[PDB]
Formats: structure tokens, sequence, C-alpha cells
């Protein structure tokens, strides 16, 4: 709902949710939550949605784009949308003001290239790879991140895009009311998996 | 935000406004502003968005799809949007949470047709055709209606739809900040404009 | 909108254009602009979409065929056709009321031939050979043809064509909306290119 | 997704499938699925996409070309692509790395050919003529063949080529996913009309 460009990275921020993205690679540095303090849920490792191409992180070749409907006096209202270009690799991050914890992450191809994906586990104890969805917990910030990558089991750590693919990324506490609106088709398989984790 | 589909219109209702839509034709049969209490702004004539073919209005080959984002106990969240199916013309409406007064008629056809556009006013004198809007202005309920039709002065009272468009409607209060919110970019010139209505 | 067959050349005629089309040899053989006024604005020289096979003109092998959509009192309300058939070469015309003074040549051969591109000009002082496309203008009559021929600055005074191609054909008043909507995606290198010529 | 060439014949394997295809008369050779050990299912009768101009198969004018995107130590990462040149006919085999069992024949002649379409059935018994589809079953070796052939219902056991066409090839095993993910719009229509085949 708040966008604060700086000269080394654009910041997004939301009653409960504070985004941190970079100019040059196009990766979510941060994340915090604010539901219960400023909580440092998300740094980046190597995992940010780095675009890998067959081997080698791609860098972008223009500046990122930020746009969105509702332009309010503090940036936007209800969507803010983060445009980067890789060339032959569109990447963009909405936001919206549903207050889910849910972003999108909506990617373009010519080639296929890999997406690293993000990691609030301290180990790979508290991952699970779902179908059609990976799952990581940080049982220490209770953080939980749902992605649903629509690979179905075939995932092996890293998103493989080739055309166009829309991803629905939840990140944030485990609210299970939270989790019904991000993914209600699925919802019922995905608790009913979650319970694995320790949790 | 709530649906309610009895066996002779679609009601969609928010905290300040009020749609009726038919199921045979397509059309805005009713609307209401409730943020001053009930009051019955918008009457359906022969402008509810009637789709007119050649000389004639069509009705739907089926009944209507009612579809939307963010599925609560009461119906959606945050958008709303309801399909027609004329065959050969499919037309949506989409309302979203925005609580603007501003709603979404994306249509699509094989062959042009017409669309005719409400009317809130008792006489043709506080109407005005602008370039690229209709505006109508109703001075007994203070009810302003403003469609972006892209026509650029070449509107002659119905819309010509052929192929893909998208018209964003304004409908209710006369307030600088909505219409602000609905079209940022045309405001200062659209209001300049909407002076020489009596208001 | 309108066709006039005439056993001798056939004649579409819109609110804006006259067209006449041979029946022997598939030719454009005049064309008329009527926004000011009936304004003779191109006569055939040998340059009306001939098929040259050497530099031999061909001739269709069967009467051309007249067809639209939308077939209202006076022949079509929003599109017509004519298929000329050279036997190893079909030609379509086609003409949409969009008012844009921009019809479409769609193109199928089953050896390489040329077709020769109309032109407005007196000499070719006012002609421009520019990426994927032709211009020509008339200083006197003020008629600027755009040829879009994708053939990016190899174009030699003639259409290669050998299999399937689609020219984009506008032919009318030098007006920057008109060329914008007839070539959205190049209308900024083409209106800045075209300050070159008289103008 | 790796190409060998044998100056006799051009194989390309990839996880699940092999291709081999000869360089005198642009025609299938053999494939073998390898989801469960190398199976030889396909093996060339009078089948493999032979061009019969008339009476007699064509053979191509000059080598065929291979090409493709991504192209890795082992050829191609992601697309390999063939081009028989017939003179007068055009016939390109597209291999993408989807892992679907699913090739494309690119195909564009000057006059009317025929091409043979592979079968892997026995005898004609669990061979369908389905509207836009043939469909050939092989109940030992559990290998279906779906070729998208759009000629409803007037296929006569040879595809019939004027011009430019695509083809769309799937080969291999009975997975109703795979099916889905070749022919999206059709596969429900698709899937219950091969019930009718033994399987």
């Amino acid at each position: 709902i708040k966008v604060v460009r700086s000269e080394k990275e654009i910041v997004v921020l939301t009653r409960f949710e504070e985004y941190h993205f970079d100019l040059e690679k196009g990766i979510l540095k941060d994340f915090y939550t604010m539901v219960d303090g400023r909580k440092h849920v998300f740094t980046y490792g190597n995992d940010g949605f780095d675009v890998l191409d067959e081997g080698t992180p791609l860098t972008v070749i223009e500046e990122p784009i930020v746009t969105g409907v509702g332009k309010v006096s503090e940036g936007f209202s209800d969507e803010v949308s983060m445009v980067y270009n890789y060339g032959y690799v569109k990447k963009i991050f909405t936001i919206k003001n549903n207050e889910n914890y849910t972003f999108f992450v909506d990617i373009e191809s010519s080639k296929p290239v890999d997406v690293t994906v993000p990691r609030v586990s301290v180990d790979t104890s508290t991952d699970r790879y779902m179908e059609n969805y990976f799952a990581s917990f940080n049982p220490k910030t209770r953080t939980l991140v749902l992605l649903k990558h629509d690979e179905g089991l075939l995932f092996e750590g890293t998103l493989k895009v080739n055309g166009q693919k829309r991803f629905i990324v939840f990140m944030g506490p485990n609210k299970r009311t939270l989790i019904k609106k991000a993914f209600p088709e699925d919802y019922d398989v995905l608790i009913k998996a979650l319970v694995n984790i320790p949790g």
C-alpha cells in the first residue's frame, strides 16, 4: 500500500507485511511481518526468486518498473506490481491490499529458466515437497511459506518455467483461515498434509 | 460483497451500493445508493446495457454465471463478476470492493453490436457528450453517471462494440475524490467539463 | 459496406472510401476518398496489386467471389472480402467498416510471385522505402499510402510473395490517429520517419 | 534433447523417447519409449509421414537441417527441429523437452500431397477415425497414437496437405494427464471416445 523506492531497493509496506526487493536481480531480499511487532521472518539466501538460466543467475537489463491501480498519496491503494525485465524473461511481483500474506509471481520466458523458491526454515526437516505445493516452516518465528507451483510431485527445489506461468505465494503466520482464502480448492488436503511438519 | 441470486434477478450488495441485474437480457435493472439512506437512483428504461445486434435487442443463450475472488461466507470478499453469453457476444460485469461506485463492463463480440448506456437524468438537459466520456446527472438525487467509452466525440448514444472492449462506469454521488480515483488521468478536463451541467 | 458488381468491375463504398476493382486481373483500378468531397486519389498505373509470374501479369482462372459478414440490405455491414483465384495464387482483399482507410490483402502462392504496390505520387520524390513499410505521398491531393510489406528494407518496389502473407494497406489522409490505429506497434517509428517526405 | 546424426539416420533422444528418422524420404523410421525399459513401439511400414505427391513417394531435394533452441553440450536443451525440403513441400518435425510424448509436424506444400500416418496397431481393429483425430492403439505395447489432423471426419487414412498445416502427434502411453496437456480443448471428447477401443 506504501511504496518507497530507494537507490538500493524497493520497499512495499502494508499494515502487516513489509517486503524488500532489490534492483538488479529481481529477488525478494527481505520479508517482515508486523502483526506482533516487526519480525524479520525471511531473508535472502540464494532463494529469493532468482532467475537461473542454464546454471547462472540472470540480472535485469533495465531498472524495474513500479505500477498499480489506485495511486493514492502514499503509492497505491489496492494493488502494487513490480516488473523485472531480463530480456527474454519477464517477472512481475503483485501485492494486493487483501492483508492475506499472499503475493503473486507472474513469470514469462522464451527459453526455460529456473526460479529458486524461498525457504524460511533453518533446516530441511521442516520443509515439505507436496503435490503442486512447496511448504516451508520456521518454528522460531512460526512462519509458513506455501508456494503453489503446479508441478505435481515433479518439483525439485526450483521452479522450472517455460512460457507463461503464475505462482501464488503465501508467506505469513500459521493462520488457517488465511490459507483457506489463499488456496480454497486444495485447503483440505493442504492442512491435512501440513500436520506432518512439527508445527 | 454479498450476492443474492433469486429466480428473477441477481442482486449485488456492498456497504454503499445495491445492484440489480436480470437473468434474460443481461441488463442492469436497478441501482441504489445507500450512503444517505436507501435511494433508488437508477432504474431500467431501455438503457441498462442492452445488447442490440442489428436493431433488435438480444437475449442470453444460457443463465448468467457468477464468479469472483475471495469466496467468503456471504458470497465474495473482494470481487464479483457476472457472465452473460449471447452466443456471439459475451458481456461481463465486474464489481470490486473498492467502495468507489465504479464497475466494469468487459464486452466481446464477433460482429458489431450496440450497447445502450444508462441515464439517470430526467431530461437530456443534464446530459453531456464529451471526449471519450458520457455524463448523466440527476439533480433531484444528486447522482452522477460517468461512462468512459473511448469513442472520442463520435459517440451517438449507444456503445459500438466489435471485438474486445472494456468500459469503466462511475455511478454514484458527485464526490470529487471518487471521480479522481476512477479516472486519474482525465480528471482535470472531466471535472472542468462537468461544471457546465447544472450541478 | 456497399458492393456494386457491374459485369465489368466491383465497386466497394463506405462513408469515406470508394474502391474500384477489375474482374480479370484482380487489380485495384481506382480509389476515391470522399471525406472532403469525391476526390480521385488513385488511378491504376501498373501497380494496382498486379500479380507478376516473371514480368508476366496473371489473370484469375475464375470470376472473383464476394463474401462478408452481416449481410445487410446493401451488401454487408462490417466486412467485405473479394477472392481472386489465379489457380496457383489466391488474393483476398478485405475491407472492414473501421472507417480507417485501411484494407487488407491476404495472399497465398505456390511459387514465388511479385505483386505491384499502388503509388499515389507523381514522382519518386515523395516516396520512402522504410523498414517493413512502403510510403507514397501525393502533395497535391494530400493522400498517403502506407503498405506493411514486412520485407525489412529488402523491398525493391514489388511484394515478393511465396506462401502465405498478409499485407496491411493504409490509403488515405495523413491523420496521425488513423496511423496509430492501423499500425499500433510501429506507429512512433513510422510517424517520425514520415517527416522526411514533404508532408 | 540429444541429437545423433549418423549420415544414414538422425536419432533424437529424450528421457522417455527415442526417434529414428531417415535422411532421404523424411520418414519416421522407428520409435522407442523408455519409461518401462527400451520398448520398440513403432516401426515404419509405409506410414512414417511419407509425402505421396500423387502416386509415388517424394525424396528431399537436399539433406535435412537440424536446428533448435538452447544448444547445450548434447545438441539442444529444449527444442529440436528437423527440416525436410522436397522442393515444393517443406516438412518440419519439432520435438520439445516437454516429456509429453508429443511432437509436431509443420508442413507446407505448393500442390496437394498426401502424408501417411503412423500406426502402432497390429490390425485395423484397434484404430479409430474420429472427429479431427486419428487414433491407433496397440494392446500388447500399451502404446497410443493420437494425431490431430483437423480434417473432421473427412480423414481417409492419409493427411491431405495443400498450404500450411500443423499436425500435433501424441505417441506414447495411455495417460490421461498427458492427453489433457497435449489437447486441452478437446481432451474430454477425445478421452471419452477412446473407451470404444479395447484398451
